């Protein structure tokens, strides 16, 4: 069954097929194979990009959509996630998109249900459709992953994005760098080399920024000086390679991880990422429901 | 007009016709007679099965759907329910599905409004689509209601399900039994015979469990020892008749009214009920909008 | 791309064109020009009827619909409104309908974004589609605005819709009267003559009632004696001219601004206004997306 839980479960060939399908859908390719099928979006945590790009994708595929907010009344408390899924199966749901607070809620659940589950974030674990759309954006820019340097910046240890991305990029032939407060690094990582932002900006083909959370940083790391100290300043961006790009999964904390003036600057692909996410999610749903 | 408020307002022939229509829909029958019509789902109290079951039903009928989720301060400006419905009529709504907190909210309403109202639960009063889907499940199993013994267990006094069900089952020719804490029984119910669970499991063709609320009373009756004391234990289930079934309107409080292992055991029809609910609700909507 | 922010930004010719388009759509004129396009309803603040009316309009135009409300979106993060809209643009939204608490949220936003924004209500209280549907209702009745006497009743000082209506009615050639507690009157107002309700009912072609808020009432006027003292009583309504009409934006506080028996009386157009709202909103959306 074609669940999508983690990037680790996709081969580099599967990944490349998904990017190619997404690119074709972006170019206007459409079919009616999924018309009238039902998708349920179960979001137990807040989301703007992922939730609504999934909805657009479902509707562009001609699907009927059920939306469940799990932190609300439309999901019984204590009443198991397994039962919720089985309930949805019973009423005719063909695929479920889930964002849940628990790391790896998927493992056990996925083996016991009978419709494909698409992980919309089990942070701080995995965010596979976010990795796919980042890869798609990088692939559109350079037409290969081999020999690229991609640097990822911020709280690496707690990032589902940074985690989905570093290992898969290296599997695809890229060199990965990390930067940020040393205390937010996992200095047991095999997939990236820790450097300073000032070094990373000059050697990277892709400068990937993470959101510096206001609501979670239980640290000795001030947001007020973050940009100057660690973030992508205008001066640092000016030292980027000619053909390099800036990426950020959003929402962007303007003036913290990045200078406000750079979010929509020439080298930025931040909003292009969001465009691509819809087509990636269409491809992933098609993979889930194909026979 | 073809409202659906209470099982009492349906003749036994109307009930059998609805079940048959639903069975035909379940089998794959379909038409486009309601395509593009508008349904409004007004759930002023929480719901998972009923609400999403109706939404699937509506969408399978080709209808556009307006959802009003929660007593959220959408229409909370003191507007009468009558004005809310007349408002929906004015904007083009063809049918309203309503779950409300007030018992018999529908009585005054149904003679006053101009579009059909489908009751999705009115306090602890009635829940007619639940009864209908229950009946459909029972009929599929036995191909008759005559001479069946159906036992219903839990807080009979405060149950909209037990109320819809007990009376209609006797009208259809079945015998009804009740079990549960004596404090939760109708002092004077004329439709059922109070017995112990241990007796009921051996004499029933249908064992119907209700949800035991940890909401409200774990004080009137403790939940920790409920299963052993009153509930469908594995030992009790092993004493059920060979052809008997276990039913439950859900959500299930696993380990309280029923042993966790029984929810999807061989005699359980709990998830089949949920399958059937969609087709019952399609049939009810078609009856509402017929001609 | 045509935004809708305030009535004062529309020319009288633009207003007349919108009313004319809406009248044509009300008559059944339809086309497929917007089928499949995406509308996003961002109701950061609650509303019963405006959101539902927009959603019916969108769906009657064949559009796909995304519903947001700030709660379960990454909006509740630090994400700016601009970023939210740009995000929606990127995932393929063609038009946004926004009800938002910030004073003139639109003014900054509309110079910045690349898709049309339709103001469904801002911090200041500007509500152009309400004004448009009121005008449409009036125009259907009399086929002109020129020389009409329109009276508006209640807390004029704190109703920005009353004040925008007065201003636009005056631009359209009508004469505007106000009545209500003298302390709720706007002395500065140059678009209205203050009179008693007892006078206004006899000289008005249109009697426009405002909801009297049990709410607010910092300095309270009593609600219990309000109808007799200031409101549209049966005896007052019976002195209206034969062709005159009663209007109210809803929800109606029955027994306060108006006698309960008058809401659906012969001269009342209250529910007709709500019918008209759908077609006005279809027309405004077609204006927004016309090529």
């Amino acid at each position: 069954m074609k669940h999508l839980t983690t990037m680790s479960e996709l081969s580099t060939e599967e990944i490349k097929d998904l990017l190619q399908t997404a690119q074709e859908l972006k170019s206007g390719k459409t079919d009616n194979q999924l018309t009238g099928k039902f998708a349920a979006n179960l979001f137990f945590e807040p989301s703007t990009r992922t939730r609504f790009s999934f909805e657009v994708a479902e509707k562009k595929l001609g699907m009927n959509v059920l939306n469940l907010d799990g932190t609300s009344t439309s999901v019984q408390k204590g009443e198991t996630l397994y039962d919720t899924i089985r309930t949805l199966e019973s009423i005719g749901v063909d695929v479920c998109v889930i964002r849940h607070s628990e790391d790896e809620y998927y493992e056990e659940l996925v083996s016991q249900v009978n419709i494909p589950i698409l992980n919309a974030g089990d942070g701080c674990g995995q965010h596979p459709t976010q990795s796919l759309l980042d890869l798609m954006t990088i692939y559109e820019e350079f037409n290969t992953f081999k020999g690229l340097t991609v640097s990822i910046h911020g709280d690496i240890k707690h990032s589902r994005v940074a985690r989905s991305n570093a290992e898969v990029l290296t599997r695809l032939g890229a060199r990965v760098l990390f930067s940020g407060p040393s205390e937010w690094q996992d200095e047991e990582n095999t997939f990236g080399t820790y450097v300073s932002m000032d070094e990373a900006v000059e050697s990277s083909d892709v400068v990937m920024l993470l959101r510096i959370q206001n609501e979670r940083h239980q640290s000795a790391v001030s947001q007020e000086g973050y940009l100057n100290k660690y973030g992508l300043t205008v001066e640092r961006a000016e030292r980027m390679k000619r053909h390099a790009i800036i990426m950020h999964p959003a929402p962007v904390n303007r003036g913290v991880e990045i200078d406000d003036s750079l979010v929509e600057s020439e080298k930025s692909r931040i909003f292009k990422q969001m465009k691509n996410g819809v087509f990636i999610r269409m491809a992933v749903i098609q993979r889930a429901l194909q026979t």
